[PDB]
RNA sequence: UCUGUGCUCUGUGCUCUGUUUACCAGGUCAGGUCCGAAAGGAAGCAGCCAAGGCAGAGACGCAGAGCAGGCAGA
């Protein structure tokens, strides 16, 4: 798909292609599109239906005047894509009350475990809160053991049996546990070996009505994809507040038909997170997804960052002595970098989403980040001072720096200046 | 002149306190770097510590000098 999103700009070609009629470049990028989905898994009965809804429209319709056509279309299409997946429900992933019951159903496994991860992961990233976890699975190995792992080295524990082959007590055991202990969210994966799904879910039966779990969730790979649907679906019945999210992205190639059949069931995620890494997971909204021509945008996100810093130097001490009185050093800019990744310095998100304003070049981004760390060598490799005074940067004084922070000089001279043409150029106003 | 008396001045030794110090033989060395397939090692900037610089204080040490009722002994 991925490369569809393209056609993206790949429209914003005034020039059109040879058909005097330009007037194909549409059909063309819907069948187009329209190819990309199918061959990536995606169902098709349904597909009609949009490719339809679509062409409805048109011949009832057209962009209110002061507005380019081609534009328009899209929100259409962007505005049916959305539809065509999680048309438009903004799941509700948070606390109806504290502590939590995440009873996790899945097939067989398959982020059956994993996943749990960075979810809990996530939510220990967020709130005061005490998440807490419990291998819910007993006819598969690894149960705690490959999860285990993390839990600590993420700074969570949870809980299991070994060996010991029977849910429920454990479950229950667990559960109040934390509970005794009164923190606030639980997450526990379970599944079960009966050969059918109907008995899948058979399992999660007493499961569920033995615990009386509030939020629960299901779960799939887009390995299984559009035929997953019925799985889940058979389910959206047995529980309706039954949310899911497919396990991943990055693990498949055939998405689409996953996440498509879902919806077309009333079905309800909320995240999908790409694959690997305790991160990679992402909360849901189509649109989110899609952001950025077909799915993921940020920055907005990286951008309002930027609020994040510009606004609190303001933040040393806003004030902290109204005027100008020269109280604090300019070494942010290295300080910009921590932050970031400190925390949220991954890229932030510098992509560039739509070179707009102005579209100029391949490096850019594209050529630094990945290892925009280098800048950073140094710095750390210097006095405080330095970098208040930064012309003050003799041969001698620097290839010290240089050494020491390991660089063979030129890497610093070339950058010594991306810092005072950045404000030559930066400080610009008027 | 020496010594005591104490007091003062000056130098300094030690201590306490404040402050100050990119690199130019201290310690610990994040980050980055280097060697190694790894196991493991190494050099090392910043910071911090030590140390140095500048000061105040010690009716604190060691000294030189001076001292109406300066006063004493030799």
């Amino acid at each position: 798909f991925d490369n569809l999103t393209d056609r993206l700009s790949r429209t914003l070609r005034n020039i059109s292609g040879r058909g005097r009629l330009t007037e194909d470049n549409v059909k063309d990028t819907l069948r187009e599109v329209r190819m990309a989905l199918l061959e990536a898994d995606v169902a098709l009965p349904v597909v009609r239906e949009f490719i339809n809804r679509v062409k409805e429209k048109a011949v009832g319709h057209e962009v209110n005047k002061s507005l380019t056509p081609g534009q328009e279309f899209v929100k259409i299409v962007r505005n049916e894509l959305v539809a065509a997946m999680g048309e438009e429900n903004q799941t509700l992933n948070l606390a109806a009350q504290p502590p939590a019951v995440v009873l996790m159903a899945g097939l067989q496994g398959a982020g059956k475990t994993t996943s749990v991860g960075k979810l809990g992961k996530f939510l220990r990233e967020k709130h005061k809160k005490k998440v807490l976890v419990v291998s819910a699975d007993v006819y598969r190995p690894a149960a705690i053991k490959q999860l285990e792992t993390l839990a600590e080295q993420v700074g969570v524990d949870f809980f299991p049996s070994d060996v010991g082959q029977k849910p429920v007590d454990i479950v229950n055991a667990a559960l109040k546990e934390a509970k005794l202990k009164f923190y606030d969210v639980l997450l526990v994966d379970t599944a079960g070996r009966l050969h059918v799904d109907e008995a899948m879910m058979d399992e999660i039966k007493q499961v569920h009505a033995s615990i009386n779990p509030v939020e629960t969730l299901f779960v799939v790979d887009a390995m299984t994809g559009q035929d997953a649907a019925n799985t889940a679906k058979a389910f959206n019945e047995a529980l309706p507040l039954t949310g899911v999210v497919l396990t991943k992205v990055d693990g498949d190639a055939r998405g689409g038909a996953a996440l498509s059949i879902r919806h077309i069931t009333g079905k309800p995620i909320k995240f999908l997170g790409v694959g690997e890494k305790t991160e990679a997971l992402e909360p849901f909204h189509p649109d989110r997804i899609a952001s950025r021509i077909l799915g993921m945008g940020d920055v907005l996100s990286l951008i309002e960052d930027i609020e994040s810093k510009v606004d609190r130097a303001q933040a040393e001490k806003l004030a902290s002595k109204l005027k100008k009185g020269d109280g604090f050093d300019l070494n942010d800019f290295l300080e910009q970098l921590r932050q970031m990744k400190n925390m949220g310095g991954m890229a932030s998100l510098m992509g560039k989403l739509p070179g707009m304003g102005q579209i100029p070049d391949n490096v850019k981004s594209q050529m630094d980040d990945k290892v925009l760390v280098r800048m950073e060598a140094i710095i750390n490799s210097m006095t405080m001072k330095e970098r208040a005074k930064p012309e003050i940067i003799k041969g001698s004084r620097k290839r010290r720096i240089a050494a020491g922070c390991g660089m063979q000089v030129q890497d610093v001279n070339r950058l010594l200046k991306q810092f005072d043409d950045m404000q030559r150029m930066m400080k610009k106003m008027k």
